[PDB]
């Protein structure tokens, strides 16, 4: 049935377009890979400190995987992150997983919120009385609310999941026009165990939630995603994994995995600028991808460039409709930094504050309401005989995020120095040290901001209200007489998450299988599954 | 008694104007090089006198003026009366919102047509019904807004806060929400009882403004309109661009100074347990003591400051993280003449454009002809082709300020390119007329750390009073535009600096009020 001459060119040398090749190599599918830098795995993004020892690196995206329980086989559970677990697995990767500490493995990590200081779990209030916040919504505390809040909504998607339907989804999407503040302003209403009033939540009191569950500016999201990620995110038994020697590792094995026999070339340092039909008048006609100055034709293209980097991209003669063409530029994406810091050491683990008390921190999170706002301790190499001495000293999103790019990527040596010493005092006013404490100890400093960045034009899809239900479904059709297939993690209900990427690979080469050769339809359901999402063992 | 000003942006000019007319000793600390701040005008090298654009300011939609440069009462008042007060008001030219000859074009859905030409830009196969294209995005929008709007302008007039009062009770609504939970159409307008759908939506944001507005508060779309003048008006600019303006202050003040090149790291008291103590500042490595500062740093720069000692109340310290800032940037491109005025498309139609805007949904989204030099004999050649907002700001930042030839020159194909789409030409025409290109993403610049405050849903009725009372046992005024109702305005600048220094006065030496209101009004916004 098909044509002798099918090759399917994927666009981005992602997780996502890795991905695709690997299930298309698996199903003898001719593919080429197109990318624009000179490395693979696009965020998924390793760097290591030229100075440091070998657990001296940090993951400037993706770092922490929470994955389904498994056995020693690397037969994974079902889950949300099935479908990573399996990919482990599959490359042989399994046993080569080490384990991510969210929370310290020792002592607690650091809350200093309204200038008060404590330890996770110590139930401080934060000053919050100060705040107004009344004693019955201390007692309760931010994540039970948000809990009663989100919790409905999560339900009826895990049991799609779990049920194999998408009532929940439909649920969703019929609330999907409310940001988290305003279905907490206008809808929400406490559980009657709560021995609340009756009434909507006021604006300083969402502020507070939003304060201590996420991020400055989260709210004002969709309520949508807000579910989404406390599924992701475990809030709502998981294992929680990240790669021995960085996320890196993960593409690069894909890559050695596709290249191993003679070998899938890559087309690198070739940046797309143009993607359309050949004669868009013509039912078979190719598709032509102009790429670092070249023309190169394929049967079908499989993109996983985020969306906004395809509105850079002439899209002329691929033929999206009125709906796509809007999803290009409306549906949002969201900000993210990282700043990593080489010490001399893993002061976080072996020293104490200012007072002789050890801080005895051994992975997890510690947080914050300054600028840093997160804090990471790497959980890699913490057992062996060369530690890590590189921290995680700010991670940011929305608000706080675009607020600190500013400091970053600017080229100037006097911002760079602001930047440590902000980042330093915030360091110490979390971990109650001195500035010079943290500055004796500091050897170097690499910053990163997602959304100052060609490649991405933002960290991730983070959805405001009304892109779940408007224009999601449009660019999960095919565009350019069924030939230009739209991936990547934007085209997921895992936005921010390696599993997205992966998501969106399948649909891809399932939509191309369904329309070009059907008979591979067994195989590739038997060997990356009978559906996207929906659970199986 | 020496008051601290932290800032030399046209906030921090203008309290120390106000200061040096009551006889109060001040020092002005900038971080930078220059004075101006988001005034900023870039003139091209090379190029000629009106060859430069406004990187930040550059339009002023003031109320009508008399031969004598007095203004009638409206919201940008205070501006007009500080062009007279230096001495500029002859030195306004006109700014041309719409095109002074033909109109200016409108590129969306891949339909182009000229502003005013009612196309429907393939609307229908959006789902937009025939009846709510008939209507139209501007009358619909103008519909929400309109009642609030008229409430905070019967405010202004009457003096009174009901309508304030008003809009706080619906300032947990975003622009959206208000859309898709509680706006029902006017029944004169034959349209079901219903709230719009998000299809519906998210056509008027496309139309109405940024990709992205409709989730920010409902309150600043109703300020917004307000200053727009949406809901008359003299659009003016500054002759040689913006920074004219600061520059003048600089030099009236020069006369009778700054502390230039200190970037503030440090502000509190120097012993907050002694009523008397003085205010320490920490600018470029050196203390400096004042009895009070006024800082019109913007909110996310205070946030890089340590501002141990001047004890914020727990309020005030969330203020400065939560009130939401917005982002924006700016594409100026020197051509060799001005193409959008003599040119023609590639089927031999003439632009015909003076002045004015065109839109789409492009990702430059919106494309300014110069208003400046247009009747001489060297019109400007330079033309500002992208200005984005929102999520369309924050899209094209990544390819700006990158340092990397290459992306300078995707960046450059891009914006040609969507020139060329928006107004019918080839690219390599546009190409062929291009000489320089500068261009600036205020959400990547440390001394603003975004274009400006925009507030989401919340932040005035919950964050935004504390921060217009003083911390640092009463010595330390918080000012600059976040500390207004005219945000991403001049006048919102001015505006806090007048309840900066009216509360400096008031606690100093309040024998000085009668004075400060004759020469600088008797309310900050209240009409006179
Ligand atoms: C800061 C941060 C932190 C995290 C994460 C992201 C970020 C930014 N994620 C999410 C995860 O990193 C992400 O969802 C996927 O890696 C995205 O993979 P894609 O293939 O979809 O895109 P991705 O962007 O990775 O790949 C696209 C590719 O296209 C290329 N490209 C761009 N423009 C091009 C052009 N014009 N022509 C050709 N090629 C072009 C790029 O260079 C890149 O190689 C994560 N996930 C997770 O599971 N756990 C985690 O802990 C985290 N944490
Ligand atoms: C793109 C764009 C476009 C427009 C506008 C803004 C922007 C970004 N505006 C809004 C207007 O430009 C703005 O509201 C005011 O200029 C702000 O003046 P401030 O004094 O409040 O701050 P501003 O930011 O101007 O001044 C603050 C000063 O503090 C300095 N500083 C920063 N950090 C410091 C530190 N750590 N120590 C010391 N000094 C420090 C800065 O360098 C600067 O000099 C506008 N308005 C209008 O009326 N018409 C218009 O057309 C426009 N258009
Ligand atoms: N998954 C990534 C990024 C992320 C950001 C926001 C929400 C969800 C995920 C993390 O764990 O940090
Ligand atoms: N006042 C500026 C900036 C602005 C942006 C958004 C809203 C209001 C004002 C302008 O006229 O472009």
């Amino acid at each position: 049935s098909p044509p002798g001459g099918e090759r399917v060119g994927i666009l981005g040398a992602g997780i996502g377009g890795l991905y695709s090749a690997l299930i298309l190599q698996s199903l003898d599918v001719p593919f080429e890979i197109i990318e624009a830098s000179n490395r693979v795995g696009g965020r998924l993004f390793t760097h290591k400190f030229p100075n440091g020892g070998k657990y001296d690196y940090y993951d400037v995206g993706a770092m922490r995987y929470p994955l389904p329980k498994s056995d020693d086989k690397g037969n994974y559970q079902p889950g949300v992150m099935q479908r990573v677990g399996q990919l482990f697995t599959y490359l042989g990767m399994h046993k080569q997983l080490i384990p991510y500490y969210f929370k310290s493995n020792k002592s607690p990590g650091f809350q200093y919120f309204n200038g008060v200081r404590a330890r996770i779990g110590e139930g401080s209030s934060f000053d919050a009385p100060a705040l107004g916040i009344n004693s019955s919504l201390i007692d309760i505390g931010v994540t039970k609310i948000v809990n009663d809040a989100v919790g409905p909504f999560a339900q009826a998607l895990f049991d799609d999941l779990q049920k194999h339907t998408t009532t929940g989804w439909d649920d969703m999407m019929k609330n999907d026009a409310y940001s988290t503040r305003s279905y907490f302003s206008f809808k929400y209403l406490p559980s009657p165990s709560f021995g609340l009033p009756s009434e909507h939540f006021s604006t300083r009191v969402i502020n507070w939630l939003e304060t201590f569950d996420k991020s400055t500016g989260w709210y004002d999201r969709g309520l949508t995603e807000t579910v989404l990620e406390a599924i992701a995110f475990g809030e709502v038994e998981v294992d929680w994994r990240c790669i021995d020697g960085g996320s890196h590792v993960l593409p690069d094995t894909i890559a050695a995995f596709l290249h191993k026999k003679g070998g899938n070339a890559f087309v690198m340092n070739a940046s797309v600028t143009a993607i359309g039909l050949e004669n868009p008048n013509k039912e078979d006609s190719p598709m032509v991808v102009v790429a670092g100055g070249q023309k190169r034709k394929y049967s079908h293209v499989i993109s996983t460039l985020p969306l906004p980097v395809l509105r850079t991209v002439d899209l002329k003669n691929s033929k999206l409709d009125i709906v796509q063409s809007n999803a290009l530029r409306k549906l949002q994406y969201g900000p993210s930094i990282k700043i990593g810091i080489l010490f001399k050491e893993p002061w976080w683990t072996t020293g104490q504050d200012k007072n002789g008390e050890k801080f005895d921190l051994v992975g997890g999170q510690s947080y914050t309401d300054l600028p840093i706002r997160t804090v990471v301790y790497p959980s890699y190499g913490v057992n062996t005989n060369a530690p890590s001495n590189t921290l995680i000293a700010s991670y940011c999103w929305t608000n706080d995020a675009e607020r600190m790019g500013s400091l970053i990527g600017t080229g100037a040596a006097t911002y760079e120095e602001q930047l440590e010493h902000l980042v330093l005092s915030n360091l110490a006013a979390v971990h109650n040290t001195d500035y010079q404490y943290l500055k004796d100890r500091l050897v170097d400093v690499h910053s990163w901001d997602w959304n100052h960045n060609p490649l991405t034009m933002g960290a991730f899809a983070f959805f405001g209200p009304g892109d779940f239900q408007d224009l999601y479904t449009s660019l999960n059709r095919p565009a350019a007489n069924g030939k230009l297939h739209f991936a990547g993690e934007a085209l997921s209900v895992r936005h921010a998450w390696v599993v997205g990427a992966l998501d969106s690979a399948w649909r891809a080469v399932y939509n191309y299988l369904y329309v070009t050769d059907p008979a591979k339809l067994p195989k590739f359901f038997e060997l990356w599954g009978k559906n996207a999402e929906w659970f199986e063992q």
